[PDB]
C-alpha cells in the first residue's frame, strides 16, 4: 500500500509499539506475543501483530533519525489507521537525576532539527506526548513498582554530537537523556491528531561515561517492554 | 529585596499561584484566603500570603508577556525560594476542540518569542510543565467534576497578532488557545529547577468570535480559582 | 473600551508621556502636572490627563518588556488617537561614554527579541525614533543646560541576562545602556505612522557597578521629567 | 565494533557502494559480486564484501534520511577505514530536464535540514561531492554510452513534503530531483576527508506524476549498478 | 598601503564624502573643489582631496553593496584616520511621502543582509547615523532652503529584488527608499567609533514608476552635492 | 540599456571572463587578445570584446562582493545573452592542501551571506558551478600541465573577517580558500539557467601568513588567464 510498508489495510492493531531497531521489534514479538505474525518487512524494517495476554497489539520499526521515524509514523497513521503509538528505545543519559537502568517518560522532546520549524511557521513548536497515555504510563509503573522518571529528552540529528559541551546546559533544562526520534514522533502525531508517547531506558550515561554490559542490556530493556505492553492493557 | 518584589524573606510560602492581572491576585486574596496579607506592591504588582483550608499559600501578579513573567518568576524562585508555581489566567481559544467555560491544562507552550533560542543554544526547547503538578491538576479536576481539556498552548509576543491566518495551523498541531506567558514560565522553571503549571480559562474564542458576559467571566474564572486552590491544599 | 484601557474615547491628549512603572506615572501626575485626573486603571496600569504650562499632557504606564509595551501603545495610537509618545525610564549603562545621572536619547533601539523579524519580513528592522521629536529633545535639553548623551540602546527580553559577556561588544557598537521596551515602542510607532522617542536616565552602571543613592535617583528622574514636560509644551 | 555495524576492521574494502534499502544492497551482492560475503547486520542493515571484475568492492546500507546516513557514513569512515563512498538510489524528479529512466549525478546537495548549519557555523555549507569521483562517473558513463544528467539534488528531511509549492523554484535553480540523503553524505565526507558521490535513478516524476512500472524499477536500476561498479574498476 | 587604497598616509582629510560611483567622485572633484588632487585609484575606484571654501575635503568612491562599502569604509577609518563620513547617492523611493528630487536623510538603515547578525550576536543591530552629523545636515538644509525628508532606508543585497511585493510594508514602517550600502556604512562606523550619515536623492520612484530625466538628474545631484560640501565646511 | 553597462546590443560575445578588478580586465585586453575594443565603462567598471585565436571573447569587471557581482552577472545574462561566464580572481588560502601560486577550481561556494536563503525558501542552497565548464577546465589545465587544486571556497561578505578563529573548521570541510563573489555568481547562474565557473589563484595564505610579491602576483595570474582563455577556445 505505502512506499515503506507493504502490510495489509487492517493488519495493524490501533495500538502499536515502536522501536528504531527492527531486531527488538521481533524480540518483543517472539518473547512476548502469542499469535505472532509478521506483517511488514520493506527495507527489512519489520512489524508484527500478535496478542499480549489476550489483547491484540501491533509492533513496528521506525529506523533511526527524525526523518526516518516521521516516514513510518505518518504511514501507520494516515494509511493503517493507527491511533496510539508508543515508542520505546534506549538513550544516553545526561542528567545527574538519571542512573543507568532507569526508564524515562518524555513529557517533551526538544530538538536541533529544523523539521518542526519547517512545519510550524518557523516558530518554536513545543513537541509533547499525548497526555492520557502519559498518566497511563505513571499509573502502570507505580502499579508495577517501577520508579518511572519523568522529564524532557533532547532529540538530536547527531548520534556523534558536535555539541557535547552543551549536555550540562540541556540537563540543566530538565533534559534527562538524548535520543533521536521523539520530536519527529510527537510532532507527526500532533500534525495528524493521533496519540503518542516515548519511553527510553538508560543504557549509557554520557556524563558518568558509564554503560551497561550486554547482560543487563536486554534485561533492563525487557523490564520496560512489559511496562509498555502493560500500560497497553 | 529584589528590584521588582517588595517582600521580606519568608513572606512567600513555597507554593504560589500566579496571574497576569494584579487585581485578580487581590480579588483572589480577599474572597478566598484567610489571614491574607499584602506582601509586595512594586510597580503596583501585588502579591499576598494567606491560608486556604489551613494551608499557607502565596499569590503573585506577573504582568503581561514572557519578559515580564520571566522577571517575576526568577525572583520568586531564587530569592523567595518558591518551589511550586501555578499560573491561572484567560486565553483566546483557537481550537474547535474547546469552547467558552473550558479550563485548559497546558502540557506544552509553543512560542514566537526568541527567548528560548537564546536560552537553549538556538535550538528548539520544548517548554513543558512539571509532571507531578500536571498530575495533581488532573486528579483535582476529576474530584471536582471539571472537564479538563489538555493540550498545547501558544505563547505569543503579540496580543494583536500579525499571523491570524495561522491560527488553524496551530490548532491542527493541538494548540488549544493563545496566551502570552506560559512558555516563559515553563522555561524559567526548567532553568531554575522548580515546578510549574499553567491553567487557562476560555473567556473568548478567536475563531468562533464568541465571547461571554462580563459576569460569567468572574464565575468561570472562579471555577479555575477553586480548582487551583484545591490542588495545593 | 480596549481590554487593557478603560478610558473613554477622547480622555487622552494627543501627546503622551510613558513609563514602565504606573507608580512613576502616578508620581508625575501628582507632583508635576496641573489638574490631573486618573483616566485608566485596568490591571493597575494607571494613566492620567492633566495640564502643564497651559497644555494638555497625558501619562500612561506600559509595564515591563516589549510585548507589554506593544499592547499599550498599539491601543493608545489606534483607539485613543495618541500621536506623540515620549517614553522616559531608567536604564543600566554599559558604555564608558555615559555616567550616573546622564540622560540618554535613544536614536536606535537594537534587540534580542524576535518581534521585529516577525513584523518585518524576517529581515533586520532598524528601529528608530521620530527625528523631529529627537530634535525637540536636543533643543529643550540645550535650553535646560542638560548635556544629552545620544546613541543606541539595547532592548532585551531579559532583565537577568544570559549574555553578560557581550555587554562590551554592545558598548563597542554605540549601545550606551540596556533597557527592555524601546525597540517595541519604536517598531509599533513605525508600524502605525506615529511619532515616538525614548529617553533613559542612567541610575546604575552595569560595568563599573556604581549606583545612585535613593535621594540621587529621585533627583535624577525629576530632571528627566522636567526635560520631558518641557519638550511636549 | 560500533553501535550500528557488526563487521570487524578488515571486512570492508576501501571502496564502498551505498544504498538506503538494505535489500537492495543484497540484490547487488547476489547478482554482481563473486565471493559475496555478508559482513554486518545490526538493526538488520546489511553490508557485503565481494569482487567485481577482479577488484574488491564493498556494499553497505544506510537507511533513510540525513541523520541515518550520517551515522553509517561516519562509522564506515572512522572505524572501517572506507575512503570512497558512492551512493546510488532512487529519486523523485522535479525538473523538465530529466525524464524517467534517467540517471542523475548530484554535483551538489541543497537541503532543508539544519545539520549543515549546526556543522558549519550557522552559515551555508555548499555540500558537494569529491571532484575526482564525479570525473570518473562521467568518463565511465561516457564509455558505457549512458547519458548522464548532471546537476543538483535537493535533500529533504521530508518524504511527505509540506512545501510542494516550492518544487518549481527548486528546479529553476537546477535541482533535478529530491531525495533524503545526499547532503548528509557529502557533508560527513567533507568533514572526515573522504571521497563521496551520489548517483540516483529517476523512479518517479513528482510534477508530471508518472512513475516506473513494477518491471521497470529494477530494469533501469541495473544500468546504474554497472556504472557504479565499472567506475570502481 | 591597504589592498584597496594606494594613497600616502595623510592624503585624506578627516572629513570624507562617499559615492558608490567613482566617476561621480571624479565629477565632484573637478566641478566643486579647489586644487583637487587624485590620491588613490586601485581597481579604478578613485579618491581625491581638495578644498571647499578654504577647508580640506576628501572624496572616495566605495562601489556597490554592503561588502564593497564595508571594505573602503573600514580602511578609511582604521588606516587613513578618516573621522566623519558623509555618503550621498541616488535611491529608488518606495514611500508616498517622497517624490522626485527630494533629498532623504536616513536616520536608520534596515537590511536583508546577514552582515549585522554576524557582527552583533545574531541579534538585531539597529544601524543608525551619528546624531550630530544628522543635526548638522538638518540645519544646513534649512539654511539652504532644502526640506529634508527624514526616515529609514532599506539597504538590500539585491538591486533586482525578489521581494518587490514587500515594498508596501517597508514603506508602512517608515522606509522611504531602497539603496544598497547605508546599513554597512552605519554598522562599520558604529564598530569603529566613527561619525557617519547617508543622504539620498530621489531620482526614481519604484511605486509610481516616475523617474528624472538625465538633465534633471545632474541638477538634482548638484543640489545635494552643495548640501554636503556646505555641511562639512 | 542597463544602469550598469552601456554596451550596445550584441557587443558581448556569449563567452565572458570576469574579474573583480576592472584594471585586471583592461590588462587582459591589451596583453592577451587581438582587436580588443572597450564596450562598457559605467562607474569605471570596464568591459571589453576581442579575439583569442580568432574566436570572440568578452571581458567584464564585476566589483567586490556578492551583491555587486550579482548585479553585473544578472545583466550580462538577461540583457546581453551571455551564456558562459568564467570568473578568475585571487583569494586567501586557508588550507594546507594549497599554497601560493596554486589555482583552485571552486566546485562549491559556501557563504555567510543571506542572499541564497532569500532566493531559496530560507533553506540551504548548495551553490555550484556548471559541471561541463568545470570538466572543460580540468581537461584544459591537464592539457596545459597545470596542477589544478579542486575543492570549495567560502564566499564572505567580509574582507576583514570577524571569525578568523573558524578558518580551520572551514579548511577541515575542504574549503581551500576565501573569496567574496563565487556564491553570488553560482546562485545567479543557477537562477537564470546559465553556465559559470570560478577559478582562484592563491596570492596570500591566511594561516601561514605567506604572501606573494608584486611580481609573483602577475606571473601567476597570467597562468590563470591562459587557462581561462584556452578553455573558451
Amino acid at each position: 500500500m505505502t512506499p515503506h510498508i507493504n502490510a495489509k489495510i487492517g493488519d495493524f492493531y490501533p495500538q502499536c509499539l515502536l522501536c528504531g531497531d527492527p531486531l527488538r521489534v521481533s524480540y518483543i514479538a517472539k518473547k512476548f506475543l502469542q499469535d505472532a505474525k509478521e506483517i511488514t518487512n520493506v527495507r527489512n524494517m519489520l512489524g508484527f501483530s500478535g496478542k499480549y495476554k489476550g489483547r491484540g497489539i501491533s509492533l513496528m520499526g521506525h529506523g533511526m533519525g527524525i526523518a526516518s521515524c516521521t516516514i513510518y509514523v505518518t504511514e501507520l497513521i494516515k494509511t493503517y489507521q493507527v491511533k496510539e503509538l508508543l515508542r520505546i528505545g534506549t538513550c544516553g543519559a545526561i542528567s545527574p537525576k538519571v542512573g543507568l537502568k532507569d526508564i524515562i517518560m518524555a513529557t517533551g522532546a526538544s530538538t536541533d532539527s529544523k523539521t518542526n520549524r519547517v512545519r510550524f511557521l518557523n516558530h518554536d513548536l513545543s513537541a509533547t506526548p499525548d497526555f492520557e497515555l502519559s498518566l497511563r504510563a505513571y499509573q502502570t509503573a507505580k502499579r508495577l513498582g517501577i520508579d518511572l522518571k519523568v522529564g524532557n529528552v533532547f532529540s538530536s540529528d547527531f548520534f556523534y554530537s558536535f555539541e557535547t559541551h552543551a549536555f550540562d546546559l540541556m540537563a540543566k533544562y530538565n533534559h534527562l537523556a538524548i535520543e533521536m526520534e521523539a520530536a519527529g514522533l510527537y510532532a507527526t502525531a500532533m500534525e495528524l491528531n493521533a496519540k503518542a508517547l516515548c519511553l527510553c531506558s538508560v543504557s549509557d550515561h554520557l556524563i558518568t561515561k558509564e554503560a551497561l554490559s550486554p547482560k543487563e542490556r536486554v534485561e533492563s530493556f525487557d523490564n520496560m517492554i512489559i511496562l509498555a505492553l502493560e500500560m497497553m492493557s
